[PDB]
């Protein structure tokens, strides 16, 4: 009766050790996600990369004009 | 006695069921996000391109300024 | 004997305990992640900034040519 309550509770334990090795994997995964906060820096950087060269391309395309008229 | 120390481990018994559960759900949650390394390799190619925007942009200036008014 | 059962159910007890905790608190942490589909969004607008510059530097140097 009481061996077969603490088999119950060796069994639980065992269940419990291996999830909790598990979760320890499982915070290191984490710890190699990207955060949010940097992925929207870079998508700023990119962004105003982006502006620079909208602007470059329209002057670009005004001067090729200009040049083929003379 | 023994059947109070039943009814803590039937408590128990449910808490580890949900524990895994929780687990197998973190793991899915956690596939779901981006690595680090990947936003490494477009930091990596930004930076390529911020130079090479740079010297667009001094190259267009020049053009601008040789071409002048119509 | 009774003592000893009674300290692996309590054994059990602060390790259940800690680990909800723990798991509870990696939940949390797993919100300031970015997700998949965003990072693949942005990998587009990279491959839409790539795609512009090559294609501005080659209409630059036709120009720069054109003018001098």
């Amino acid at each position: 009766h009481m061996k077969q309550l603490e088999d119950k509770v060796e069994e639980l334990l065992s269940k419990v050790y291996h999830l909790e090795n598990e979760v320890a994997r499982l915070k290191k995964l984490i710890e190699n996600k990207a955060d949010k906060a940097d992925m929207k820096q870079l998508e700023d950087k990119v962004e105003e990369l982006l502006s620079k060269v909208y602007h470059l391309e329209n002057e670009v395309a005004r001067l090729k004009k200009l040049v083929g008229e003379r």
